RNA sequence: GUCGUCAGCUCGUGUCGUGAGAUGUUGGGUUAAGUCCCGCAACGAGCGCAACCCUUUUCCUUACUUGCCAGCAUUUCGGAU
């Protein structure tokens, strides 16, 4: 399930942000700026991203948890497709706060999120009239939006990969705190200090995170055991 | 009584701070209204607001006296009978 390299380039993963905007702790994997923008050496890339995919691998094979987060409109769509592809949950829309730190509070949301799933594939939501029936439909998209990937999760996922660690770095935190792994794909622009599983590429590129995450699936896939 | 029928006042778990504390109530529209919707390290609640109560406007059912008189009859022409 290997990326090799190629694929990175054709995607453009090797791309990053301008120079004036760079983080100074990614000095080591720049390598290099052919123009006002930095552009990142693959080298650094491929062996990083296999890793991952290493220890994704294996996780699966545990069967232990690995939680998907994307929330940039670019690899919104991307995260969608592929975490259902793969059959691990994920956080599509906006990380809300204490996901993780305020886990007791969320069992509960999930609780009458189901309830009332459960509700609408029954005929209970049949008998109320037009009005309430459309206010409680609003309810159930703004509750469904919100937290359509935490309803499967029983517990604490037992890891977490990360589109954009700038952007999600509330998830960041959370998972520092409460000791889960962190895999999450880190550009030019971003810091490192708390991913356990740094792999250096471009955030930004559709191609490169339908790559990133379409890997990632298939290993998850591919534990089989 | 008054501000004044003014629209605000409070609570839980998480985060931030050595700490007293803070967040939530924050911005853009709209409304008599913290009324509602989008935004938003916060998510959710409770009291306030509104509604439940009385009265008025249209119609239906029950009830036909001490109240009513469309049709019939008698009229002392007064539902008087």
């Amino acid at each position: 399930y290997n990326v090799s390299m190629r694929d990175l380039l054709q995607a453009g993963a090797h791309f990053g942000h301008q120079t004036r905007f760079w983080n100074p702790k990614m000095r080591q994997y720049i390598f290099g700026a052919r123009n006002k923008i930095h552009i990142i050496n693959l080298e650094h890339t491929v062996p990083a991203l296999n890793d991952a995919l290493n220890f994704a691998n294996q996780l699966a094979s545990k069967k232990n948890k690995v939680l998907f987060v994307g929330t940039k409109r670019a690899a919104s769509n991307i995260i969608r497709e592929q975490a259902q592809r793969a059959g691990q949950p994920y956080v599509d829309h906006r990380w809300l706060g204490g996901m993780l730190t305020n886990w007791k509070t969320l069992r509960q949301s999930i609780n009458r999120l189901k309830d009332l799933q459960t509700q609408s594939q029954d005929g209970t939501f049949a008998k109320l009239t037009k009005r309430e029936a459309l206010e409680r439909t609003r309810e159930m998209e703004k509750l469904e939006r919100s937290l359509g990937g935490v309803k499967n999760m029983g517990g604490l996922p037992d890891a977490l990969f990360v589109i954009d660690v700038d952007h999600e770095a509330i998830a960041i935190k959370e998972a520092k705190n409460l000791g889960i792994p962190v895999i999450g794909i880190v550009d030019t622009n971003s810091n490192p200090d708390n991913v356990d599983y740094v792999i250096p590429g471009n955030d930004d590129a559709i191609r490169a995170v339908t790559l990133y995450a379409s890997a990632m699936a298939d290993a998850i896939l591919a534990g089989k055991e």
